[PDB]
RNA sequence: GGUGACCUCCCGGGAGCGGGGGACCACCAGGUUGCCUAAGGAGGGGUGAACCGGCCCAGGUCGGAAACGGAGCAGGUCAAAACUCCCGUGCUGAUCAGUAGUU
C-alpha cells in the first residue's frame, strides 16, 4: 500500500504542466494509456498493478481512453530500492515515456 | 509594482497535493519620456458566451480512510485574454435660414 501513484496525464504531450504533465514535452508522448504504462513498466521487471477505474482529479474527459492510474513499487519495505535503476518517480515516468512508443509504432 | 498564462529545473508526498530556482509571453497600474502624430486621452461603458479571460464557486465530480483538495457547472463577479460601443481628438462627406456682413 506504500507505492507511488502514476497517472497517464503525467506523460501526455498534449497536456500542459497545469493540466498534470510531470515531464518535459520533448521526452513526453501522445495519449499514453494506463494500460500502456503498466505494460512497459512491468515488462522491464517492475512490480506494477493497474487501477482501471481511478481517474485523474485534473482529468475532465469522462471517456475510457483517459481513465486509469498505475501504482508502482519502488521499495521492498525495508526501505531499499526494489531496483537501483529506479530511485525516483521521475526516473520511472521518463522511462515509461521512453518505452511506450516501441509498442504500437 | 501588478495580473494571467506557458515553458524548464530542483525538493517533499500513498493520492488530491506541498516547497523552491530559472525562461518566456500577454495584459495592467501608474513614475519619467520621445527620430511620435493631421490627432493620438494613460477616459466611460458593454459582452466575456456553445469552452477558450480572470476570480468566488452551491450542486455534482474526481483524489482521499478522512481532514481536505483538485478540476470546475448553475449563479455571482472584473485595473488586467480577446471582442466591442460611447466620449474626447483628427481628417471628412453633408444639412438647414435663404442668416447675416456687405455689395
Amino acid at each position: 500500500d506504500r507505492f507511488i501513484c502514476i497517472y497517464p496525464a503525467y506523460l501526455n504531450n498534449k497536456k500542459t504542466i497545469a493540466e498534470g504533465r510531470r515531464i518535459p514535452i520533448s521526452k513526453a508522448v501522445e495519449n499514453p494509456t494506463a494500460t500502456e504504462i503498466q505494460d512497459v513498466c512491468s515488462a522491464v521487471g517492475l512490480n506494477v498493478f493497474l487501477e482501471k477505474n481511478k481517474m485523474y482529479s485534473r482529468e475532465w474527459n469522462r471517456d475510457v481512453q483517459y481513465r486509469g492510474r498505475v501504482r508502482v513499487q519502488l521499495k521492498q519495505e525495508d526501505g531499499s530500492l526494489c531496483l537501483v535503476q529506479f530511485p525516483s518517480r521521475k526516473s520511472v515516468m521518463l522511462y515509461a515515456a521512453e518505452m511506450i512508443p516501441k509498442l504500437k509504432t
